[PDB]
């Protein structure tokens, strides 16, 4: 029932799409041994990873995120790139994941074998979902995908996780009509024209406001000052220019070692995220333990016992 | 000593009893911390009736001078003011016994105020969580204003924001080419910017205000004021404090003050659970060595994050 893992690994490394899909499937197995086998695989293929541009993309629903990603992704595959699109949605902690995904939201990419689209994976905690996404990213990179787009999906709080999964964080904004922390995550803002009601006047007007405001915020790296641009996902305008800026960021921050520096900090974060997910799984591993954990948390939320008293209560459960 | 007597004294406003309870709560000895848990829980019904304000600013901005002046205005007005510090450097030093009050000279001798140095822990998260227990003890003792200051170098801003109701950012008066600029992550935390050392200060304020207005969603209950002050000469402090009271009034009406405290307390609970796990993973030289090996492998790009996590799992099992 477990595939020959040496065969699977060698196929995956040769760009075998079915092998990549199977490795991803093994990571969601009910069987601990299946999940362990793919963890071994990922560590085994680590030296073949990391040779990709990793871009996180966010924006409020209706900004035209799917349309823009479909357009940009298609420009990239036409140019000979192999493009993975991975979703992160905090609601996959509450659904069991997606049985067939939702790739058809990107109509062109959905039928393009030069692209590979996967939905948000199921886990107990957002940290768990994001850690699993990191595993998937590594598998895609080992299989030869050189652009990895990671998209926030749904309404919940996934923006920081996606920034911490990628090298470059792109924020798509509407010309008018945003969770405040998003500006400080941005390596670039793109004001997108959604429909026939949005032209260069509305788009440029909003861009100028964002550009002016960003001037009071200190860029985290002297190597990069976040630009504000306009685009139309719908009409495929300004996307080549947008991409060139992301490539410039990659070139510049690779030369300074800053891409690698950020990735190593992220890697340690995702290590501890899995440790913490596993702890959570223990604290909900039976109805009785879940009940007790939930009540400690409730007592703390309710100001009936202090945070330290709640933590001590949790400690006793772990000891039991 | 008798914890029931300690509790009754603390609740009657005995400042020495309060300090003794804080010492236990902030202890790096697990038995000492354990000894005061029931006391803290017993006094919870007397907590929460305080304005909790976090205050940050770059070294040199006049933070100590401003806190000294603001605290003095408050005690003159009949308030009971606690001033607590969160210092990341405590992990390197074991924390200070006496702290530093050269910096708040008037307040340091004012018996209506209660100033504590940052606690120590192996980590920032531990330091901040201890500060939360200390805040509760202070409130139970009758302090109605709790000021929590970021201290030293290190990124303690998020921790202090997550300890308080209102987060005040003190900024330098430079404008245009001399504009200080807001460090990454601070804008999202700020409930007010006060430009200190006030002309160019009003110029800087106008720049921050205009940008804050662009960046703040119109759906927000609270749009951060930008004001100018002089800590040294006490100008604008009464106005500054009034806006903090305005925030309390507005966000109490929406239930947002209470809602935030609930989220914070659960955050501190999980912080402490995760800190306890890490403590176990560094509980002896041989275990620390193995944990360090796992983290180094991942930090060095030698093994995948999950491989590091699997090594940790093996240790936990042992």
């Amino acid at each position: 029932t477990l595939p020959d893992m040496d065969t699977l690994r060698e196929r995956l490394l040769a760009g075998d799409r079915a092998a990549l899909a199977r490795a991803i499937t093994l990571a969601e197995s009910r069987r601990a041994d299946h999940r362990a086998a793919v963890r071994d695989l990922i560590d085994a293929v680590l030296p073949q990873t990391g040779r990709a541009i990793r871009v996180g993309i966010t924006g409020v629903p209706g900004v035209g995120k799917s349309t823009t990603i479909d357009a940009l992704g298609s420009l990239l595959t036409a140019a000979g790139h192999k493009v993975a699109v991975l979703a992160v949605d905090p609601s996959s902690t509450r659904t069991g994941g997606s049985i067939l995904g939702d790739k058809t939201r990107m109509a062109r990419l959905a039928i393009d074998r030069n692209a590979f689209i996967r939905p948000s994976p199921s886990s107990g905690t957002l940290g768990g979902v994001a850690a699993k996404t990191r595993e998937t990213m590594l598998l895609c990179e080992a299989a030869g995908f050189d652009v990895i787009l990671v998209e926030t999906v749904g309404v919940g709080q996934s923006e920081t996780a996606v920034a911490d999964l990628t090298d470059f964080f792109l924020v798509l904004m509407l010309p008018g009509a945003i969770k405040k922390g998003i500006f400080e995550l941005a390596d670039m803002i793109a004001v997108n024209k959604a429909d026939d009601g949005d032209g260069e006047r509305r788009a440029s007007a909003a861009a100028s406001e964002y550009r002016a405001a960003l001037h009071i915020l200190t860029p985290p790296s002297a190597t990069w000052t976040p630009p504000v641009v306009t685009i139309s996902g719908l009409h495929g305008k300004g996307l080549d220019s947008l991409w060139s800026r992301i490539e410039d960021h990659r070139s510049k921050l690779t030369a300074t070692g800053e891409i690698a520096g950020k990735r190593r900090e992220q890697d340690v974060k995702w290590m501890w995220a899995l440790v913490h997910e596993r702890l959570h799984q223990r604290l909900v591993g039976s109805a009785e333990v879940r009940q007790a954990t939930a009540e400690a948390e409730r007592a703390v939320a309710g100001g009936e016992h202090s945070p330290a008293a709640g933590a001590d209560a949790i400690a006793t459960l772990i000891g039991l």
